[PDB]
């Protein structure tokens, strides 16, 4: 169906947009996070919260302090949206389909994506910020009042469980193009162009997979499975933010920032 | 990891134990579904008076409720059958049996719901072994909850059939659902996916030479195991409430304890 040299050729091109697309890598990432590289600032409590939003001054953190984080997660998250976006245009064949299509599977696809890259930076102590700049514990995120630091708890769950899987950059620049291209999201006109392209993507995705991890048995098939978890992670997820908006009132913003984050 | 020739053994036994487990395969459902045949054609339940004169041919509750209690009746038989299944998957009579109780208890479901679709098509599912067939539309006009109880397998079905795979393919998948290391509080997860690394080793190569014009019909599967995840956790959310409500409703023991947490 394919041949080799063109599921290399796709893994290449994919991997060299998702380094133009995506500010930290996840090999950048890694270096921070290990201690093998200027140690970034790390965030353990209130009072270095408040040492490092006057001193990095983050453009996402800057009343109360569980909701004021909780929101920046959201100012990255839309920010993620349009890197993502970005990047779904490199797909080989996406900016052919149906311009509905392509908002559809950007649409349903971005939570996905989102928690996968998440883990990139991530470890089970915390989480890197302002592209790396900063590190948030694990403790200080889970130990917020409310719902919001069992908001945050499920992430790091996922995560540390993802990395297990001890994927790279050029893994993941396919297996993301393959949550996008999926023709199962609701709504989609014309299925068929987009499984002939995450058939291709998976190809590649399975060749790549092969040659990066020649010892790493079935990393293709756990790979697939977590694509399963990503689906109810996500649908947990939503259902949480629910709960937030009946139960929580000081979480107001200024109408046209709720249109932002709509 | 393991060899070609180990690989098809293994597709060659589970589908072996597979055929003495279950007694009514994909393979004879479909012939039923697909009739031209005198002698093995169902009769048809698609309203009231056609489900009692079913009673006195293929052989005090509202109606709803008896139904329910037949696919209850038969949930039951089919956990019965997957654990005679499960046993003869290589390695897992040898687990520690109380991963051996959790492997069980999380997948029968997900394989009950596998193994009702081999018995569905658009129209409807066969019951009675075979010598019934009651129409989707009559099970979704059920009152209550119960209309809504039954449709979502008939979703779930008609996509997964688009598939098409037999019972060979199904073998293999269904003990890849049993040993998933990823069921709460299982104790020596490695064991487990060790056993399932050979089974998805076995799985691929056998939906590669059974299918070969299939692209990617190993991935398009283990995206299947994504929905089947779901389509559970609708379930149960609405097997609770229908126990919360009715009580001339009781629940076989066996699938009492399979539901608790
Ligand atoms: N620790 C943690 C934590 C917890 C919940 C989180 C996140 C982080 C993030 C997130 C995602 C991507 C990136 C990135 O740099 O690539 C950075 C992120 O946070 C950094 C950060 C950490 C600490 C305090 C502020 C910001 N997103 N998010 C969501 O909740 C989320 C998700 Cl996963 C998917 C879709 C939509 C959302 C959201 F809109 F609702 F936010
Ligand atoms: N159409 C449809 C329909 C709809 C809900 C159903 C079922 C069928 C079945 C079921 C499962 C396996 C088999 C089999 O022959 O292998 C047969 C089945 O039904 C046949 C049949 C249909 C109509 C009237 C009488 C019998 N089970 N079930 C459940 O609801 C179910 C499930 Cl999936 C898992 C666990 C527990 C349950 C239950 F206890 F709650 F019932």
């Amino acid at each position: 169906h394919m041949e080799s040299a063109d599921l290399r050729a796709l893994a290449k091109h994919l991997y060299d947009s998702y380094i133009k697309s995506f500010p930290l890598t996840k090999a950048k990432a890694r270096a921070i996070l290990t201690g093998k590289t200027k140690s970034p600032f790390v965030i353990y409590d209130m009072n270095s919260l408040m040492m490092g939003e006057d001193k990095i001054k983050f453009k996402h953190i800057t009343k109360e302090v569980a909701i004021r984080i909780f929101q920046g997660c959201q100012f990255r998250s839309v920010e993620a949206v349009q890197e993502i976006t970005e990047y779904a245009k490199s797909i080989p064949g996406f900016v052919n389909l149906d311009l509905n299509d392509q908002v559809t599977l950007l649409k349903y696809g971005v939570h996905e994506i989102i928690y996968t890259m998440l883990a990139s930076l991530m470890n089970k102590d915390g989480v890197l910020i302002s592209e790396g700049q900063g590190f948030m514990t694990r403790e200080f995120l889970k130990s917020l009042r409310k719902p919001f630091g069992d908001f945050m708890e499920p992430k790091f769950e996922f995560a540390v469980k993802f990395n297990a899987l001890e994927l790279d950059d050029s893994d993941l620049a396919i297996f993301i193009a393959v949550i996008i291209l999926s023709g199962d999201r609701p709504g989609l006109l014309n299925v068929k162009p987009i499984e002939d392209i995450q058939d291709n993507l998976l190809q590649a995705l399975e060749l790549q997979l092969k040659l990066n991890h020649p010892e790493s048995s079935q990393l293709f098939a756990k790979l697939l499975q977590k694509m399963t978890d990503l689906r109810q992670i996500v649908t947990e997820h939503v259902q949480l933010l629910q709960v937030i908006k009946k139960t929580e009132t000081d979480m107001s913003l200024h109408p046209l920032l709720q249109e932002i984050y709509k």
